[PDB]
């Protein structure tokens, strides 16, 4: 159970963007119905009203939290991967539009889960802005929880992995559009119950042998990592 409070622009924080650039849900309860709408930006998706200016090379940072801002974040049971795509915001998240910029799953020397590491990271996690056109866009950040993927929903309604997916509105103004945005995949549509990684036993497969959902990294992503880069509290 967590949701996104807002962004930090090259460790600058954009201020609380729930339901003003963050496409906010009423709640932190999980999408799991690989089907529905809901995948795209989560149960309520619509245009709200502001849209968050950044340049091509800037950090974009999403900051979770589970309650209130900066508190445990995500319950600890819930390990998982954390990824970040972006789509252009005319499609509102509809058809083959939505390219990965960031994928984190376990990392093996530190032996954490990217879940693991956002709380350590007091609900933080980075993209460097692509060089795309300039234009408004989406960009979906989405933790899958995996403490109850052994079974599949579809299959059993009480279990299946957890998604917790926010959508916010992104205008990136200065970019020499070096790399124009190709075409993506669609949520929902990209997972299905067979797709590598949306069901897996974290108890007794071992976290080594995890792959995240594809679809891969686009080429023109300039990386991204999970890390605070603002403290909140001073704030
Ligand atoms: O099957 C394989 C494996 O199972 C292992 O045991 C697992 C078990 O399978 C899981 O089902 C169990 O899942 C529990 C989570 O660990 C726990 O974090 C989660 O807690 C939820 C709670 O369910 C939910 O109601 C709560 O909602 C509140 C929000 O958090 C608030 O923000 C909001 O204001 O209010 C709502 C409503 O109160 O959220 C929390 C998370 O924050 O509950 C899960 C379901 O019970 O985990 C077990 C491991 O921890 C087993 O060990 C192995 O033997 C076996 O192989
Ligand atoms: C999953 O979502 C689809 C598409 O909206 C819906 O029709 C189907 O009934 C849902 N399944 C459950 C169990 O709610
Ligand atoms: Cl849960
Ligand atoms: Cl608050
Ligand atoms: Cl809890
Ligand atoms: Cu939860
Ligand atoms: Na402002």
């Amino acid at each position: 159970h967590t949701l996104v409070w807002g962004v930090w622009v090259n460790g600058v924080d954009q201020g609380d963007g729930r339901n003003i650039y963050i496409r906010s849900p009423p709640n932190n309860n999980p999408v799991k119905n690989l089907t529905s709408p809901d995948m795209t930006c989560n149960v309520d998706n619509r245009v709200v009203p502001k849209s968050v200016p950044v340049n091509a090379g800037d950090t974009l940072t999403f900051e979770w939290y589970h309650n209130t801002r900066d508190d445990d974040i995500i319950a600890s049971s819930h390990h998982g991967p954390i990824a970040v795509y972006i789509a252009p915001a005319a499609s509102n998240g509809q058809g083959n539009v939505w390219v990965k910029l960031f994928e984190d799953a376990y990392n093996v020397t530190n032996s954490t889960w990217a879940v693991d590491r956002l709380i350590t990271a007091h609900g933080q996690h980075s993209v460097v802005v692509p060089h795309v056109a300039p234009g408004d866009y989406l960009f979906r950040a989405e933790i899958i929880a995996l403490h109850e993927a052994d079974s599949l929903y579809s299959q059993n309604p009480i279990r299946g992995a957890q998604f917790y997916i926010s959508c916010a509105q992104i205008t990136i103004n200065s970019s020499d559009d070096s790399t124009p945005l190709p075409a993506g995949v669609p949520f929902p549509g990209a997972y299905t119950d067979s797709t590598p990684g949306i069901q897996f036993n974290i108890y007794t497969t071992p976290a080594t042998s995890y792959v995240a959902p594809p679809p891969s990294v686009w080429s023109g992503a300039l990386g991204g990592s999970i890390a605070q880069v603002g403290d909140a509290s001073l704030e």
